[PDB]
Order: structure tokens, then sequence, then C-alpha cells
């Protein structure tokens, strides 16, 4: 039957949304495909109360708690289509199954598209990362590499000295100007301009000139993709730039489409678990308020 | 010696800030007086992973985790004065002890000023609350009261029907207009206009006419106070309205004063633990970035 809210995506953001709506006893459906952005990492860091915990265990415990609310409904599955408008949205699940709802919350996360460097992808989440707060500390102030992939490369490079002795591999992507050259030096960054052939060993960068640089870990900047083809038909504006796509939201997490809210990495290009949880909580309350004061 | 950052307040917001800065290995001092806004409640609700946990236990566990970072420093104490400007702030603790820092994070929370109704204060956090998401569910759809204290009274009243059978006590504070009268009725709110004499029993409202209304719990809207006298000397703009004070911040949690960030209920008038944690995480990263790119 017609749900009050369908939440598309059931990880940190979508669960945090569900929790608020279940405590308000609203009739909601969480639909989740179970492929979370941090599945590649062994331990989560930086989220208060859970620093060090396995990312899947944080989820498992959140779920045990959220399942105690009988108005929260759950389907494991993937939304293959969604359409309609305020008060009458229609969602298709696994190309079969169809459900309807008066409001939608989009909490799908993003997928990371990485530079095309042999060896890099296999190492994602174990020796190659994107977020220094997330995974820099445990490199124990060893040698750290930063691979340019994006316009922002130099900014990311200037951050990593606070975590170890940093080498910035421009990889033909970026050529710093005199002021950038001067700043990289003062901040103690080694700038390596030789192209990268592959990542080998734990996090050894093999350069095109034959040299190999042994590092404790590597960071680069992924391009973020939203992996559904139906956002346009719902009518939400999406911000599209060199580092990927983000659903536009206001400070209350409403998208440009009435009745549709978004939260988590799908709506924040530099997200974290702490922020997904915060933004999901806001999105659940805002959707509730849209039902109370329509 | 001179800290990179002093964080004033060490509960959810300030700890979440500290966690990010400790993982960046910045030299910071947390100063905390240990009197948290939710100390009056037995269990916390609505924060992913911790739904149901005692509020003090969430803190205790966060602290065990955050104490493993050797660059995070801790003093138990109250900041009695703070002054200075970017790169040279001076903090006085317990009117003695003086510490200096290049940046400040304000994470002091707020104090709740309640209506002057006999019996109400003694019941705060046990049978009288402010936040329906926080404490409505466990009233188990019993009878619920909402006491007008503020301009927003009618909005708060219109929310509570989703939690139980609601009586709105206008208490001489507010007189709804025809449209409000009509909405309260359609939403199933009982409007009680008789003045309140006292709160008795668990949550029995004794009215001025001699009637007593037995309720499972009560909600009202507290006026929020910031209980330091030195914000003005630091130079931060503060928003002052009928429901209290909030430090002004931008979306990166910087106050109008360079080098000073704010997070948690001190910078959000409708806060929660989830939002304090999110906003603290942002504030810690932003302060770090202000040290990296000054
Ligand atoms: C390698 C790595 C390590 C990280 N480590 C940390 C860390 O230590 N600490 C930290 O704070 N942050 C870390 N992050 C970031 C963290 O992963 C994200 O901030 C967080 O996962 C975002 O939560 P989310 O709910 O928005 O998205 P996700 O966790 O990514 O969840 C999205 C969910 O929605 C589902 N979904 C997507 N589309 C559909 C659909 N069409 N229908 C149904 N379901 C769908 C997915 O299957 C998934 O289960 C890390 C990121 C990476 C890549
Ligand atoms: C009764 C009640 C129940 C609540 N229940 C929930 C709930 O279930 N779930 C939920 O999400 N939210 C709940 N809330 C809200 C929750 O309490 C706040 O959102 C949260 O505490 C805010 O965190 P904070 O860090 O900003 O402030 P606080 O937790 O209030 O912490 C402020 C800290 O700073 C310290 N401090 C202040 N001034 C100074 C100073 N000058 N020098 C040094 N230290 C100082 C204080 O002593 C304190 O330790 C509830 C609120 C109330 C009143
Ligand atoms: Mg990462
Ligand atoms: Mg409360």
């Amino acid at each position: 039957m017609k749900f009050d809210v369908i939440i598309i995506g059931g990880s940190y953001a979508g669960l945090s949304a569900a929790l608020q709506l279940g405590r308000a006893r609203k009739n909601i459906l969480l639909v989740d495909a179970g492929e979370r952005r941090n599945r590649f990492a062994s331990h989560s860091h930086g989220f208060l109360g859970q620093d060090g915990k396995a990312p899947g265990e944080i989820i498992a415990e959140a779920r045990r708690q959220i399942e105690r609310y009988p108005t929260i409904h759950w389907v494991e599955g993937r939304v293959t289509d969604a359409k309609g408008s305020f008060g009458e949205f229609i969602v298709e699940i696994d190309g079969g199954r169809r459900e309807t709802a008066g409001r939608l919350i989009l909490a799908m996360g993003v997928t990371d598209e990485l530079p095309e460097i042999a060896g890099l992808r296999e190492r994602w989440g174990s020796a190659v990362f994107h977020c220094p707060y997330c995974h820099g500390y445990e490199l124990d102030q060893g040698k750290i590499g930063v691979i340019a992939a994006s316009p922002m490369a130099i900014h990311h490079a200037l951050m990593l000295p606070d975590w170890g002795e940093t080498t910035f591999f421009t990889n033909g992507i970026v050529e710093p100007d005199a002021d950038q050259h001067a700043l990289l030096a003062a901040r103690g960054v080694r700038v390596e301009t030789t192209r990268i052939r592959e990542i080998a060993g734990h996090a050894d960068v093999v350069l095109a000139d034959g040299r190999s640089i042994a590092l404790a870990g590597l960071f680069t900047q992924p391009k973020l993709r939203i992996t559904v083809d139906w956002i346009e038909k719902l009518g939400c504006a999406v911000e599209e730039g060199p580092m990927g796509s983000t659903i536009v939201t206001d400070p209350m997490k409403q998208t440009t489409a009435r009745g549709i809210f978004a939260c988590g990495d799908v709506a924040r290009p530099a997200g974290s678990v702490a922020l997904a949880v915060g933004d999901g909580a806001m999105a659940g309350a805002a959707a509730h308020r849209s039902i109370l004061f329509p």
C-alpha cells in the first residue's frame, strides 16, 4: 500500500533518516541494494562513538536498533526507476515490484571513478584512499603519496604533510605555477613530475623512468558518479563538475523537486559518516514536516 | 605552551571536533565543565548506533576512543574569559590558569530557560521535554500535553498528534486565529485555554479552574541561553530572538570572527546529538584548514 515516505538507499544517511521517521511512527519503506562506498575499507574512523569500528558493524548495529520500529519497512533490492510528483511517486524495484509514496528521500551514495593506473583499483580501500582524516592516521607518519587526478590536486597535496612525508605525483595532470611551486616547497612536499606506470607491492609507485617509490599509503581524488538513470525524470537539479555529480539541496535537505529530499554523499561531494548521519537526520525530520505542513 | 586550537566545550560537538584534529595530529586543548544539556534524561534517542543508550555512556565511550590521540589535550574546567584575535587568542580557566591558541572552537551548548510553572523544572528530562523525536516515542501513544511558552507554540502543538492524543495548553500565551483554530481541530488537537497552576504527579497538569489533566508526558519550548559573558569580547555575531541566542556561523562553521568556529547547540537553535556530531566534525576540519591555508 502507499507509503508516507520511500527512502532509496539504506546505509548511514538513509538509516538515520528512517530512525527519525520511525520514531514519528510514519509508514516508510527503506529500499537498499547493500553496496556501500566504504565496503573496501577494514575500519571506519572519525565518527564519534565508532572510531575504529568495522564499517559493516556500525551498520549492523544501527539496523538492529532501527528494526525495533514497526512502522519502518525494509526491502533489499535496487530501485531501477522512480517517477511521479508530490504526493504520488512511483518506484520500481529490481525491474519488477512497484511501490508508491507521497514523499521520497534519496540516500543512494556515490560511486568512485578512479584514475586509470594499473594496480590502483585493486588497492582501493586498503593502500589507496581519498580522505586523509579517514585513513591517514594509521599510516603512522610514514611516507605518503598523493596522485593528481583532478583540478583540486594541489589543494589535496598541501593537506597531506600533516600526516607524513608527502610526495605529490603530478602524473601529467597538473603543472603548478610559481606560487604553487613555492608553497609546495615551504610545506615540505616532494613534487614528482615523472609519469606513473603502475602501483605495485603494498603502495609502491613505479614511475615511467624505471624508479619505484615505496610508500606506506596513497591518496587520490575520485570522480563521484550517481549510478541511477532516473534522477532527471524525478526532476531534481544536479550539480555536475569535474569532480562529479551531487544532487542540489537546500539547508533543510529538500531538492529542487517538491516532496523529494536528499542526504549523504549523494548530496554532499566531500562527505563522511558523521555528515551522512547528520544530514539523514535532517532529511527525515524535513520529510516528516512536509507531511505535517504540506 | 601555545595550542593550535582550544575547543571550549567537550560534549558531542566539541569531542567530534577534537577527533578530527587529533587524527590530523594538531596540538589542541579541550576545556570542558561537564554539564551537558541532556544530563536530565535517562536515555538518548535518535542518533544512529546509539538509539537507547544512556547519554553519559555515549560520552564515556567517545572519550575512551578520543583519549588514544596524544595530540589531543584535556582540562576539566570552565572558561571564564577569552579574548584576542586570529593567531593569538587567550583563554582564562576557572578565573586562574591561562592558555593561548591560534584558533578557537566554541562548543559550549546552551542552557534551557523554562516557563515559570510550579513543578515543571523538577520534572525536566523525566516527564517534561522539548523535542518530540527525542522523547515522544516512549510515551507509547498515550496522552500528551504541549504547553505554550513561545511565538512558535502552535507549530509545536501541531507536531505532537503524530505521537499521541495531544492537548495544547495555551496558558494565556497565545490565542490562535480562525485559521489556526481550524487547523488544530482538523489535526485532532484539544486546545485548553485555562491557565496552568502547577505540574503535579508524573505529568498531571493542574489547571487554575480546579481540573487536573493526567498526561503521560509534557512538551514545551525552552528559551536558549549561552552562559558565558565573553562572546562579545571575541567579536562573534550572535543571533538574538524570542527563543534565545545562537552564534552566527557560515556553512563551514566559521563565526563572523576570523579564526573562531562554533558547533553544536551553541550554533544551531534546534540541535540534536546527530547534528552536534556532524557540525563538530565540520568545525574541526575547518579549523584545520584555517591553519593549513591561513
Ligand atoms: C575507501 C573509503 C573509506 C572511507 N572511510 C571513511 C571513514 O573511515 N570514515 C568516514 O567517516 N568516512 C569514510 N568514507 C566515506 C563513507 O563511505 C561515506 O561518507 C558514507 O558511506 C556515505 O553514506 P551514504 O549513506 O551516503 O552512502 P553509502 O554508504 O555509500 O550507501 C549507499 C547505499 O545506497 C544503496 N543504493 C544505491 N543506489 C541504490 C538504488 N538505486 N536502490 C537501492 N539502493 C541503492 C547502496 O547499495 C548503499 O547500500 C570512506 C570512503 C571510502 C571510499
Ligand atoms: C532533556 C533533553 C533531552 C534530550 N534528548 C536528546 C535525545 O534523546 N537525542 C538527541 O539527539 N538530542 C537530545 N537532546 C539534545 C542534546 O542534549 C543536545 O543536542 C546536545 O547535548 C548538544 O551537544 P553540545 O555539545 O552542543 O552541547 P552539550 O552537550 O550541551 O555540551 C556542552 C558542554 O560544554 C560545556 N561548557 C559550557 N560552557 C563552558 C565553558 N565556559 N567552559 C568550558 N566548558 C563549557 C558544558 O559543561 C558541557 O559539558 C536533549 C535535550 C534535552 C534538554
Ligand atoms: Mg578514504
Ligand atoms: Mg527533550
